């Protein structure tokens, strides 16, 4: 470790600890960027090279850890949890917890190089046709998104599985075991139980289960509807009207977000497309233009602009020279307090000007939290950070939004309008829940060897059923990972933030809107330069993780706890429409014939 990048001595007091975490930020920072900046230059640019140069700034980082979390322990183990200062009592919490620099050195090595493997597994894998070779992103995203052949959409859902999740199968076995035997040393049961710790919540699970049993049946509802547009689409050979949906024909490669069959669902559709998709294309949006709308929506509230170093370093754009990146939209903080870049493959689409806004939440809680202690530039728990951007979504798809920047020449308020608006909405936020809540629930049964390998498919499929009511549309066996199809998995990502976020974005919503004015229904609320909502929200941003999210979380919207109620107003007029429609119909609400899976076509896969 370089001579000025080492711990020092300090007094055995608090006093000591303030200049002891002083000089921590000061070194850490030089840590941290030389840390981002080899991972951009590898997720920008995928080569051996470069992996090997992550690999050493990684181990760089570790030895870093290693000498300030033993100095703190030594230091401060018996009085750090009683300091009068309270971030202060965080700082050095953090500091003191090694993780991956618990291990020895050799197996340090064996950590970063598995997660250089299984990033560059999951980002590189193609499917091939023998020379013609689909990529995730934008092929076999195209695919799952505008197909609507049952064996195109076949080909491409099964060959991204097998082709990603396959390799990764291995080296996921291997990281896992040293995840545990790292976060072990720091007094955790298993790296699962360091995750959850991050919320300060002893009932978590408890709480998250409690939540989603008040969503379920807004899924369930949302789901008998959807599965019967399919029926009439796809026929009573490949959809089960009482089994699961096939995991292949919902628009999304996982079944997370419907927004791409609205044109099946939409009950309406003699009011206007709220899918400007082809309006953007016909006004010749590109990606800089989306960034730069979303810029303006945060500049309107009085936060900040994004700042040159973004627009000279970012990369907005799929590379068209010969260089393989990693397409999956990220957000990323240097940290020295004046690098913020976004690395997206933008594709010019409504779902992608979403994308773009969620990124860009998360720059601009770095630039509010950018003066903190390094220690406290994080969420006030990880589902606020992941919550940011899309609350001012929230307001952008609002027909009168949209048509405010030239998206929607029409625009009306009328019950018939709200359904398709709701409908649309429910099909990317509340068809997310059951998946959001699962990915997290398998990856802490792998940690806690519930999930041994010989089960991880067997256990992923079980909750995707289980949660989601969608079956594979091809045999699945252990030999298959289709876990590690899933970005966060192979890239150790975790995933509750997200299910934490989209309750959580609700109650912004609800708070954000009452601080604005406005008096109408939350689902037409458009907090569009409201300066008194960009003053609370800004409130949030710049408190970064120096405060319990408890107290952070009351001061904003007046309750010290995730509630499902805003949500649940917020959607109550579907609700409603998706039960009567259910009832109707004679639908049978879940997925009894919870066995079935769809047969294979006849010419499959010729
Ligand atoms: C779309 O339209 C709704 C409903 O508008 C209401 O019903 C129509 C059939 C007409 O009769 C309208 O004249 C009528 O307002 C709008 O929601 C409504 O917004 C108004 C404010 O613009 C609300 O009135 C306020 O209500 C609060 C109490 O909440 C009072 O303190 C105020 O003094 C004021 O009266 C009204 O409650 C609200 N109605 C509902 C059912 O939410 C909606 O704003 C509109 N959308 C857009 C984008 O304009
Ligand atoms: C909308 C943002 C998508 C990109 C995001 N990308 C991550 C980068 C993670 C990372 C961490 C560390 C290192 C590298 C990368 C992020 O920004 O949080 C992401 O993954 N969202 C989730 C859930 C979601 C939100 N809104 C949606 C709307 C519809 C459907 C799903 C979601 C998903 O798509 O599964
Ligand atoms: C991608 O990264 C590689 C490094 O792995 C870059 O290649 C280097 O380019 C510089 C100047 O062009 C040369 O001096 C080095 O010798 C190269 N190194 C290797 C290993 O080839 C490459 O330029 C990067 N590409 C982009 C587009 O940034
Ligand atoms: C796992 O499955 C692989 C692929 O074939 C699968 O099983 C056959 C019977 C068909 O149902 C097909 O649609 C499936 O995709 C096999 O190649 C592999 O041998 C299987 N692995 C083990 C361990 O049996
Ligand atoms: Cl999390
Ligand atoms: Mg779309
Ligand atoms: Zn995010």
């Amino acid at each position: 470790l370089d001579p000025g990048l080492q711990p020092g001595q300090f007094s055995a007091d608090e006093a000591g600890a303030q200049l002891f975490a002083q000089s921590y930020q000061s070194s850490a920072e030089q840590v941290l960027f030389q840390s981002v900046a080899a991972s951009w230059a590898h997720d920008t640019n995928i080569t051996a090279e470069n992996a090997r140069r992550q690999e050493e700034a990684a181990l760089l980082s570790q030895e870093f850890a290693e000498a300030w979390g033993q100095k703190a322990k030594e230091l401060y183990e018996p009085i750090w949890q009683q300091f009068t200062d309270p971030q202060l009592r965080r700082i050095i919490g953090a500091v003191r917890t090694l993780g991956s620099a618990n291990l020895p050195l050799a197996k340090r090595q064996q950590y970063n190089a598995l997660l250089s493997q299984m990033s560059r597994i999951y980002s590189t894998a193609k499917v091939c046709l023998t020379a013609t070779c689909w990529s995730l992103d934008p092929d076999l995203t195209n695919i799952l998104a505008s197909s609507r052949s049952y064996a195109m959409l076949l080909f491409a859902w099964e060959g991204w599985h097998n082709a990603a999740g396959i390799p990764l199968k291995p080296l996921y076995e291997d990281f896992t075991a040293l995840s545990n035997e790292a976060y072990k040393q720091d007094g955790f049961t298993d790296t699962g139980a360091y995750w959850r710790s991050w919320y300060n919540s002893p009932t978590f699970e408890d709480d998250l289960e409690h939540l989603y049993q008040q969503l379920e049946p807004l899924y369930l509802n949302l789901h008998a509807f959807v599965r019967r547009a399919l029926h009439r689409r796809y026929g009573d050979r490949y959809i089960n009207l009482r089994g699961p949906i096939p995991a292949h024909l919902l628009g999304d490669m996982w079944a997370q977000s419907w927004e791409n069959i609205y044109d099946m669902v939409v009950p309406f559709p003699d009011k206007p497309n709220l899918d400007v998709t082809s309006t953007m294309l016909q006004q010749g949006w590109q990606a800089t233009h989306m960034f730069r709308v979303a810029e303006e929506f945060f500049t309107s509230l009085e936060l900040s602009p994004m700042p040159p170093e973004f627009w000279e370093g970012s990369m907005l754009e799929k590379p068209a020279d010969g260089r393989e990146v990693v397409c999956h939209a990220s957000a990323w903080d240097f940290y020295n307090r004046k690098d913020f870049r976004i690395k997206q493959c933008t594709r010019v689409t409504m779902d992608q000007l979403s994308t773009v806004h969620h990124e860009m939440g998360h720059i601009q809680y770095y630039l509010q939290y950018k003066d903190l202690p390094v220690s406290l530039r994080r969420g006030a728990n990880p589902g606020f950070h992941e919550a940011i951007g899309d609350v001012l979504a929230l307001s952008v798809s609002t027909p009168e939004h949209l048509h405010k920047i030239g998206l929607l020449d029409r625009v009306t308020n009328d019950t018939e309008s709200d359904i398709n608006y709701l409908l649309k909405m429910a099909l990317e936020k509340i068809a997310f829940l059951p998946f959001g809540y699962l990915v997290d629930q398998w990856r802490w049964g792998v940690f806690s060897g519930r999930t041994p390998p010989s089960r991880y498919n067997f256990d992923w499929w079980y909750l995707r059923t289980k949660y989601q009511g969608i079956c594979p549309p091809v045999t699945r066996n252990e030999t298959h990972f289709d876990a590690g199809a899933k970005f966060h998995v192979p890239n150790v990502t975790p995933y509750i933030r997200y299910f934490v976020s989209f309750v959580l974005q609700f109650q912004f919503h609800e708070a954000l809107c009452k601080e604005a004015g406005y008096e109408g229904p939350l689902h037409q609320c458009d907090i569009y330069r409201s300066t008194k909502a960009g003053a609370k929200l800004r409130k949030v941003l710049r408190a970064g993780s120096s405060r319990p999210w408890q107290e952070v979380l009351k001061d904003m919207v007046g309750l010290d706890a995730l509630d499902a109620q805003p949500l649940l107003k917020y959607f109550q007029l579907v609700t409603q429409w998706l039960q009567e429609q259910n009832q109707q119909n004679g639908e049978v609400l879940g997925w009894p014939e919870y066995q079935w899976h769809p047969p294979l076509p006849d010419n499959y896969p010729e």
